[PDB]
């Protein structure tokens, strides 16, 4: 099973285009927004908690035009931004898939598989429409059309539609389902989506005081240092993105230029063995998923696996467990350095959207022949025990050989896992598509 990525659109901190994202990553920039301290927070802090005035903001509504989607300006103001912005990235990714493609090969039926956070706008003070009760205003959650079906309706898409949530693995969960559905013959193309926009907007986030609760995974310092000895948690962020994917056989038959090729995908759940608790990932569970994806990609892919875009969210214990899962997988597969990185120190943790950020960065790296580094790696996390192993965190750009493969991991609260193996389009006898 091989899949061609043929369209992309994204809205991430610092980047509303692939070229903007590439420059954030290659210039080793921090695209998190800092806010002025608020005179009054509007709530009281628990005694062992702090407020950090940083957040991965996006500016996607600056580019959203309600009237392009048969929506009045007044209607648009009461619709979850996640729905408005996802509609825009899905439409732009489909438009992108129509460029550099032989005309007259409709993608239909187009499935829509979107990993999405809960709609937190609806109840929030940020919703201008947050009164005598009617059917329409008494059941606003019922009548909150799921994001994916809303996109199928507004964009006239007729394949399978699913809106799903597996916490921070949601976007790769969506990729997995889209690939299974393509291989099952349910659709001829798939929009694969991730979106998370959190309300109310507070200009920062609450977490534990330094050295307090380690279950409070948000960084007390306000800086995410993946794989680094300074690791102290992640910085939350909003994000939205969509890919269009096709079976590689149809990219060949239909005359599509291709950004990068998916060679293997697997997902799993940790269950409860070898797992410290609901919010602590299992290195065993992760290792099984990585191994499955590498087995599906095949022995040549495995032998050329050169770099992994980790989940890499910058908790010191989570990063260590994720490195351990990679060590376990590759040890089992053996029975030459593999470089490791993350994008969450550039853009924060975009939560349900985060696996799409990683897939896009990996696809761009394969397309351009170079992996952007971590933005600010000083000393590696000693608990990862990189010494005298084949793994090492990537602190400078990594030039790729045309045969090198890249892996991508995303992990979700409660034990959901996903791993994807990607390769350059130029290995597969198809024309490569330019991101910019």
């Amino acid at each position: 099973n091989l899949y061609a990525i043929v369209g992309i659109s994204c809205r991430f901190p610092g980047a509303n285009t692939a070229e903007q994202l590439w420059n954030v990553l290659m210039e080793q920039r921090d695209a998190i927004t800092t806010f002025c301290p608020a005179e009054n927070l509007g709530f009281a802090l628990e005694e062992n908690s702090v407020f950090v005035p940083r957040y991965g903001m996006i500016d996607a509504l600056k580019d959203f035009e309600p009237s392009a989607y048969s929506m009045s300006d007044a209607e648009a103001q009461t619709i979850d931004p996640q729905k408005r912005v996802f509609l825009d990235v899905a439409a732009d990714a489909l438009a992108d898939a129509g460029t550099s493609a032989s005309p007259g090969n409709p993608l239909d039926p187009v499935g829509v598989f979107v990993g999405a956070a809960t709609n937190t706008f609806l109840s929030s003070r940020d919703n201008p429409g947050s009164e005598p009760q009617s059917f329409a205003n008494h059941y606003q959650q019922l009548l909150d059309c799921p994001i994916g079906t809303f996109a199928s309706f507004k964009l006239n898409l007729t394949g399978p539609v699913v809106t799903l949530n597996t916490a921070c693995s949601s976007a790769l969960a969506a990729l997995h389902l889209a690939c299974a559905s393509l291989s099952h013959g349910d659709c001829n193309a798939a929009v694969v989506g991730g979106v998370s926009m959190a309300y109310p907007q507070e200009g920062g986030y609450v977490t534990a005081r330094p050295g307090g609760d380690s279950s409070a995974v948000f960084s007390p310092s306000g800086v995410c240092h993946p794989l680094d000895s300074r690791a102290d948690g992640c910085v939350p962020a909003d994000g939205a993105a969509a890919l269009v994917i096709k079976r590689l056989a149809d990219a060949r038959a239909d005359g599509c230029r291709v950004y990068a090729v998916i060679e293997g995908v697997a997902v799993s759940a940790d269950g409860s063995d070898d797992k410290a608790g609901l919010g602590v990932p299992s290195s065993s569970g992760q290792s099984r998923t990585v191994e499955a994806a590498l087995r599906r990609a095949g022995p040549q892919a495995l032998s050329r696996l050169r770099y992994v875009e980790m989940h890499g969210s910058g908790t010191p214990w989570g990063d260590a467990l994720e490195v351990q899962g990679l060590k376990m997988a590759f040890d089992r597969l053996s029975k030459d350095r593999i470089y490791l990185g993350s994008n969450k120190g550039n853009c924060g943790n975009t939560e349900a959207a985060s696996g799409l950020l990683s897939l896009i960065k990996a696809s761009m790296a394969l397309n351009l022949g170079v992996v952007p580094p971590l933005p600010n790696l000083a000393e590696p996390n000693p608990k990862c025990e990189f010494e005298e192993t084949k793994f090492e965190p990537l602190g400078k750009q990594l030039a790729l050989a045309p045969g090198d493969r890249v892996g991508v991991t995303s992990l979700g609260y409660g034990g959901s896992n996903a791993h994807v193996v990607l390769a350059s389009a130029q290995l597969f006898g198809v024309e490569q598509k330019a991101f910019f």
